């Protein structure tokens, strides 16, 4: 009847005030969440972003970070006081159809994110190992047994393995910066918060400064890793009877978060200055992960003789693939452990680890054969920008799924219903947690038309134009009548 019952409330070690070994105690939770901000899904966007704006939207990424590392937090509270996940907490407060509704939804988010790593993971087979493009999917899709080995392994060392792909993928892009020794001075002058990100005049690549921005800023959050932090967040036994070990507790889930977080906004920095640095001024111009890895492999894309040389012994590109492998790795453990506590959250299912990572990497993996099959059947021609394009419109999912995620996460945390007078949230989240919330809304009601408009390809057919006008707007409008409905009931136990 209580969240993740296999993991809750394993380990306590508070030891007095030593404060810092019990930080090593419970590190692992905000690995398991950070490593999701990782994903290859947004890759790209980065080093064109890089290739664009040379460290102009770094300021951003901190930004985005930053709200990223808020509402996180929140969800972890959600967690640690009331030793409830989001999704137990949103279905106690509301019906069972709107707990239905938002499963279906997350469900389709961590779907996108397992589209997006299974498409990753597959290229990534493509390019070290040479396997066929169609074999590498249906390899990637033998996860499962590496999921029953990954069961027996227990937390202590599965949070520290997530560790390990997290300063894998840091240390493979790292290193290829290291050789590039870019001008950290205008690195410095670009983590500022200017006013040059928020103008539209630019225009480089079709996109200006305010498109990407507001493009950062509005993928800042992914809905599932929040249910996933507040599950997480209970792993850490605690007694809910004394104030300041749960604020002590608070403090620890914090700090590790953001200790974990901010690697990660390391992460997109290394990518927008390996597209800076690295990459000539616009020598990127497939976006796929294919495109990347010739782009990486050839001495004339580089702006520095050492790239040239490594570039042509092969060793950018294929550590470029190694950073993929680890990255597709993550839904394996967080799509499963979130897709239970959705499950058994919001409908009451409960399901073995083996049936949840088989259907969820079916479903990810059925548009992913089509896509390949199409494509193959044009004579493997547009094939990766093919998978790239799918990749990147699985994420219209994300933005269905985050104002029902981020809205009644801040609500249950600002009510004192929820977390008393003692532990709800001050004055100071109040304003900067329900301004984020409100801009995320906004640019993602944006979002949904553009994306939608976006699955029929960068071919207009004037007909087709005013029907994804229709279905944009029928969307946006039932997303709204959904986000008011969930306000009226939240507001209801408030």
């Amino acid at each position: 009847d209580l969240s993740l019952s296999d993991i809750n409330s394993t380990v306590e070690v508070p030891e007095g005030h030593s404060f810092w070994k019990t930080l090593l105690a419970y590190s692992g939770p905000g690995a398991l969440v950070a490593v999701g901000y990782m994903d290859p899904g947004n890759w790209s966007t980065s080093i064109t972003g890089g290739q664009n704006f040379q460290y102009l939207l770094l300021s951003i990424i901190v930004i985005s970070s930053l709200l990223a590392m808020l509402l996180q937090n929140m969800a972890a509270k959600l967690g640690i006081v009331c030793q409830l996940d989001l999704a137990q907490a949103i279905r106690a407060r509301t019906s069972r159809r709107l707990g239905f509704i938002f499963w279906i939804l997350t469900e389709l988010a961590i779907m996108a994110t397992d589209i997006a790593q299974v498409i990753g993971a597959a290229i990534a087979l493509y390019l070290l190992f040479k396997i066929p493009i169609f074999l590498a999917v249906v390899i990637t899709v033998l996860d499962v047994f590496l999921l029953l080995l990954l069961n027996r392994i227990g937390f202590r060392k599965i949070e520290a393995l997530v560790v390990c792909l997290i300063f894998v993928i840091l240390f493979v892009f790292l290193y290829q910066i290291i050789l590039s020794q870019p001008a950290w001075h205008q690195v410095a002058k670009g983590l500022i918060p200017s006013w040059a990100s928020v103008q539209t005049s630019p225009k480089i690549g079709g996109q200006t400064p305010l498109s990407a921005s507001l493009g950062i800023i509005g993928a800042t959050i992914m809905p599932h890793n929040l249910f996933l932090h507040s599950a997480i967040s209970q792993s850490r036994k605690i007694d809910r009877t004394d104030s300041s070990k749960v604020a002590e507790a608070v403090r620890f889930s914090n700090w590790d978060s953001n200790i974990q977080l901010s690697l990660a906004m390391v992460v997109n920095a290394l990518l927008l200055i390996m597209g800076v640095a690295v990459f000539k001024s616009g020598a990127v111009q497939d976006p796929s992960f294919f495109g990347l890895y010739q782009a990486l492999s050839n001495p004339d894309m580089v702006s520095n003789p050492v790239l040239a040389e490594a570039a042509r012994s092969g060793v950018l590109s294929t550590l470029f693939a190694v950073a993929l492998l680890a990255s597709g790795q993550n839904s394996t453990i967080t799509g499963t452990i979130t897709g239970q506590v959705i499950m058994e959250g919001f409908i009451h299912l409960r399901l073995p680890l083996w049936l949840r990572r088989l259907v969820t990497r079916l479903i990810a993996i059925i548009p992913v054969v089509v896509c390949v099959a199409i494509t193959s059947h044009q004579g493997s021609l547009d094939e990766h920008q093919a998978l790239n394009n799918l990749m990147n419109n699985s994420q219209v999912f994300l933005a269905l799924a985050l104002p029902f995620s981020i809205v009644p996460l801040l609500m249950l945390t600002d009510s004192a219903a929820q977390m008393g007078n003692q532990f709800k949230n001050t004055r100071w989240v109040k304003v900067m947690g329900w301004l984020t919330v409100i801009i995320l809304t906004l640019l993602n009601l944006i979002s949904i038309s553009s994306q939608i408009a976006g699955f029929f390809g960068d071919n207009p057919s004037s007909q087709d134009l005013l029907l994804s006008q229709v279905i944009s707007i029928g969307i946006i409008l039932a997303m709204i009548g959904l986000l008011i409905w969930t306000i009226i009931d939240i507001r209801r136990f408030t």
